[PDB]
RNA sequence: GGAUGGCGAAAGCCAUUUCCGCAGGCCCCAUUGCACUCCGGGGUAUUGGCGUUAGGUGGUGGUACGAGGUUCGAAUCCUCGUACCGCAGCCA
């Protein structure tokens, strides 16, 4: 557990299309700081993950200990640190 | 894409097709995966469109050619249109 401007989502209902995946993560963690971009994928090795990050690692940090576990679409959500920066953050 | 026919030396472009295929509907298998350019696979439906970077309308930059205007005349500047290309969305 090593603090990160992003936290990392697996365990995600990969039924659901993509633009509703953001925009359901975007309502639920908006609220907990500014956010600066999710990022979604439904790759083979992508899909059922997603990358939220926030602009702030004090509201990343919040998020992970509140959003632990949600029911999301029948799934509990299982929330890490991301174990790197992203490449908006370290260009930054 | 294959095949067949048309102009061609090919490139290509056109056409046809109860050959194969693509996106879109619907199901099924597989994946618990730490990424930042994308990207598993299969069955069935399969009109129309397209042809492996594989559908569409309208829209924004571009590339191409055309028209009107600019001008003495323009290959310049201006706008309009069309074909295509990367693009966002929406629809299939
Ligand atoms: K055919
Ligand atoms: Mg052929
Ligand atoms: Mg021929
Ligand atoms: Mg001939
Ligand atoms: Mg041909
Ligand atoms: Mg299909
Ligand atoms: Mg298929
Ligand atoms: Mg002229
Ligand atoms: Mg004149």
């Amino acid at each position: 557990t090593r603090p990160n401007h992003t936290i990392y989502i697996n365990n995600l209902n990969e039924k659901i299309k993509k633009d509703e995946l953001k925009k359901s993560l975007h309502a639920i963690f908006s609220r907990f700081g500014q956010i600066l971009d999710i990022l979604v994928s439904r790759s083979l090795k992508m899909r059922g993950q997603a990358f939220v990050i926030f602009k702030e690692v004090s509201s990343a940090t919040n998020a992970l200990r509140s959003m632990q576990g949600f029911p999301f679409y029948d799934k509990p959500m299982r929330i890490q640190y991301a174990k790197t920066d992203s490449d908006i953050i370290a260009k930054m």
